[PDB]
């Protein structure tokens, strides 16, 4: 679990969105596993606007942060799960690192701010949904 809180927005994994997220929906994209909802409070985070390929992410299944080298946002095949049919997920970045199903929502950050959130994983890999191209989150 986890979310990004920026301005009057809450960014979460679309497959983990609550009834309240859907009732206050701003934007969602099943191909990116992202959903953004509106909030009444201002929130704590800032978004990176950069091309970093190294950063640090929070891994809830180890209660620890780990440094990672990650690929550029791209279209990657993701096997069927209880949440989605087999499909290509877009704007996804892979890295070698530990992750388990409940780790989705963990934040990836570089020196410039929040880069994205944990969205996929398995066998010593961890996939992050990029948020750096969503320029409207800052206004
Ligand atoms: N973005 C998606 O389509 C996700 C939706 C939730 C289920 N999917 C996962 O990749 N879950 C997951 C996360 C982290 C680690 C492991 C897993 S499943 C296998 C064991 C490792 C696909
Ligand atoms: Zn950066």
């Amino acid at each position: 679990s986890g979310a990004i809180y920026v301005g009057n927005y809450r960014v979460v994994n679309r497959h983990l969105a609550t009834h309240n997220d859907w009732a206050n929906l701003v934007w969602e994209d099943s191909s990116r596993d992202l959903l953004v909802s509106s909030t009444t409070a201002q929130g704590c985070d800032t978004i990176a606007r950069c091309d970093c390929q190294t950063g640090v992410y929070y891994c809830s299944s180890r209660r620890k942060h780990y440094p990672v080298s990650f690929s550029k946002p791209s279209l990657i095949f993701v096997e069927a799960s209880e949440y989605y049919p087999a499909r290509y997920q877009s704007h996804l970045m892979l890295a070698v690192g530990h992750s388990e199903p409940g780790d989705c929502g963990g934040i990836l950050r570089c020196q410039h701010g929040v880069v994205g959130i944990v969205s996929t994983g398995g066998n010593g890999l961890v996939g992050f949904a990029d948020v750096r191209d969503l320029l409207w989150l800052d206004e």
